[PDB]
């Protein structure tokens, strides 16, 4: 059974209160839904481990969504935030502005996305899982998933020293894929991660360039605040 | 840093490595979605990712790897990573939506499903194989962990397939890139190199056995093998 006030009358997006390691990947489908306007409700989930949200993640992570199909005929759900951001992107992008216009365009916006994906991704929750959750510290484990986060930092530089390449998939304007980047490939991650983050100066110039959008900087200050305002817990008002 | 004298762009090109047991499980993916549409391609087998011109096409150094001439056929793109080439070829070839789905319903699941891999079996997978045979120093509680990691991802796949007439993991009446994606890490084989019994998940193995039986394919598994080991060891094959 789901909790009473978890109706779907829009786009309902899935968080956790608030802190400095619970957001990361949540602010990644809200960033998108500021940038496109998509009318959406907050859901403060205070156990992912509840039952009923296994019934819509069944990772038991945020983010995740709940939307009404075009024709209203099914509830949609989308978990993983790269799953939420090609979702919002299908349903609510309609010019391709951050999902891509064309074939050509989606061949390298789903490149560096998937990049983000399996490699950048992956490596930093391993990373962060071996250095605080793990009950046993693994310091060759940490060094080498901290070596291959370099790793991909040497490879988003190279592709941002290309000549016009302003973002990561295309020259003229920042895609899902950098949405997705952009949580992990930051100043505060790169400390997180005990690295200095202007040995990659180009990655760290687009990651300045990313946060000064409007829509980027919406997306921070309420994923910060989510859980911290008259309600904890639950849909927000 | 030139690419290969043999290396041209006149159709789909698919980058691969020598066929082994353990070099095949990410290239067979692209592979298995040409023969489904029947997609007109090339095979290059690269003697070294390392080697500079590749990185130029996959910066990540990886099989597989995709050059193809664009719809109008007057420049070239790339897709690297076995999800991203996926994506690639149901955009550019699967115009009907048989594999990459036919409306933003379908695509939701096929994205789930598709992204679960991405993010978590396929990397997680990777990790374990990389600790347990690539790493100077063996770590076992490192591979002991991944290995539990594994059976946590199985688990979620039994899940789903245990639910009413879920036949395939993203759609009930059909296969998607989601299950061509899952399938070399969710069968008999895999699981036996994980050092797990895939028994314990019997709706997951009825469906890799599902899976199996398509024509694409079992074409898929048994040219993937082959590749290096023909007339022409590395380079252009000829077909
Ligand atoms: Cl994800
Ligand atoms: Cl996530
Ligand atoms: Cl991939
Ligand atoms: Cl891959």
């Amino acid at each position: 059974e789901r909790p009473s006030d978890l109706v779907v009358n829009r786009l309902v997006l899935f968080v956790v209160k608030g802190t400095a390691t619970s957001t990361h990947n949540t602010v990644k489908p809200l960033i998108l839904l500021e940038e496109l306007g998509v009318p959406h409700d907050i859901y403060v989930v205070e156990k992912v481990s509840a039952p009923w949200f296994s019934e819509i993640n069944p990772h038991k992570m945020v983010p995740a969504i709940l939307d009404r199909s075009p024709d209203g005929r099914d509830t949609l759900r989308a978990w993983q935030s790269t799953s939420t951001l090609m979702y919002i992107a299908d349903a609510y992008d309609k010019d391709g502005t951050f999902g891509g216009r064309n074939v050509q365009e989606r061949s390298e916006i789903n490149n560096w996305l998937t990049l983000h994906t399996a490699a950048l991704g992956p490596t930093a929750k391993y990373w962060l899982y071996f250095y605080k959750l793990h009950p046993e510290k693994l310091p060759k484990t940490i060094e080498k998933l901290r070596s291959n986060i370099t790793v991909q930092y040497d490879i988003l530089e190279r592709r941002l020293n290309e000549p016009g390449q302003q973002y990561l998939a295309l020259k003229d304007r920042p895609t899902i894929a950098d949405i997705a980047t952009l949580p992990f490939a930051m100043k505060s991650t790169a400390e997180l991660f005990g690295l200095e983050f202007e040995k990659w100066p180009k990655l760290q110039e687009w990651s300045v360039r990313m946060g000064e959008r409007e829509a980027v900087k919406r997306a921070w200050q309420r994923v910060a605040g989510f859980g911290h305002g008259e309600k904890e817990y639950g849909m927000l008002e």
